[PDB]
DNA sequence: CGGCCTACG
DNA sequence: CGTAG
DNA sequence: GCCG
């Protein structure tokens, strides 16, 4: 077993889902509390699970895997035991956890928003509409959209989107394409957003792309919320439904042609596989990698990729289709 | 022990 | 501060 | 919390 999750394939669905699922509770709490430190280690402990080729029956199955110490292996010990952590359980149960959880999930508040709102006393999402001098515009649209926000999003779902992006795309820049990335491009069949990732063929064509795009986007009526030269725009879409419709959040984003590669490897994730990635290529390789480019600080040059496979091959590592990269 | 991914809005 | 994977 |  490999100590990177870059290094080994992670399927979608596994053989240790119950003994993951334990464990990114854990990884998800310290988060909350500020550690990412003991989030990255109970996240890669939940990972290492995902990528073993049949389930873990016996404490002594751990011995030598990478990232389970004394900590992870007594939970899987007590999950094994008696189907049951009890620290698991101790955080499922808090109201710190439930209300952390709670509060971040809504679009527009990470952790030191929703934490500064629990020390405040704060609990529900009528306690922060009751409020509503105090939020940002972004989290008036999370609280208002948030019941939709919460309803999974569909493969059927999925498709319908890019047909009505791809229309806006094509009219602000004859030639440009969609890509599907995120979760969907993993092989997912729900998530909670869709993301997209826009190019043409022609390097440069690209630039000022993304307002032509909202703003006739904006024009056909499906543009709930959006933030206004950028790249990234972060959506509430209007999805038609039977007789109704539905908010979705959508991500767009735009690079030119000669970083698709990287930013199509940066967007399909996982969120670990990608730090891991990174984190691989500076310690291991001494190459810094993010959804732009991969530079090497000692000829202080960009690498070239052409796909995603050059990218693999440039840093020493096997191949892995979005399909295996669910660490 | 230090490190833990690296960006854009 | 928020967002992304 | 774990590794290297
Ligand atoms: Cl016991
Ligand atoms: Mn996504
Ligand atoms: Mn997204
Ligand atoms: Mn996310
Ligand atoms: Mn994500
Ligand atoms: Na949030
Ligand atoms: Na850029």
């Amino acid at each position: 077993m490999p100590a990177y999750a870059c290094q080994r394939p992670t399927p979608l669905t596994h053989h240790n889902t119950g003994l993951s699922e334990a464990l990114e509770i854990l990884a998800e709490a310290a988060g909350f509390e500020g550690s990412e430190g003991r989030l990255l280690t109970f996240c890669r402990a939940a990972s290492v699970l995902k990528a073993l080729p049949s389930p873990v029956t016996t404490l002594s199955q751990l011995q030598g895997l990478p990232h389970f110490g004394e900590h992870s292996s007594r939970v899987v010990q007590e999950l094994l035991e008696h189907g049951v952590c009890e620290e698991v359980e101790r955080v499922r149960r808090s109201e710190r956890y439930q209300t952390m959880k709670l509060f971040t999930q809504i679009f527009g508040v990470g952790v030191k928003t929703a934490d500064r709102w629990y020390r405040e006393g704060l609990r529900t999402l009528d306690d922060l509409r009751e409020q509503p001098q105090k939020l940002t515009q972004q989290q008036k649209a999370g609280l208002q959209h948030h019941q939709d926000l919460s309803t999974p999003v569909l493969r059927s779902d999925v498709d319908a989107l890019q047909q009505v992006v791809e229309e806006a795309v094509g009219q602000a820049l004859p030639g440009a394409t969609v890509t599907l990335t995120g979760g969907f491009r993993r092989g997912k069949l729900q998530g909670h957003d869709v993301d997209f990732l826009i190019t043409h063929p022609k390097e440069g064509q690209e630039a000022g792309l993304l307002p032509r795009v909202m703003c006739r986007l904006q024009d056909q009526g499906l543009i709930l919320y959006h933030q206004h030269a950028f790249e990234r725009s972060f959506c509430i879409f209007r999805l038609p439904q039977p007789g109704s419709w539905k908010a979705v959040r959508v991500d767009l984003v735009v690079a030119p042609v000669s970083q698709f590669p990287f930013a199509l490897l940066g967007w399909t994730g996982s969120k670990l596989f990608q730090r891991e990635l990174r984190r691989f290529s500076r310690k291991e390789k001494g190459l810094w990698l993010n959804s732009h480019g991969l530079f090497d600080p000692e000829q202080k040059t960009f690498f070239q990729a052409a796909s995603e496979e050059d990218i693999f091959r440039h840093l020493g590592l096997e191949y892995l289709p979005p399909e295996q990269r669910n660490a």
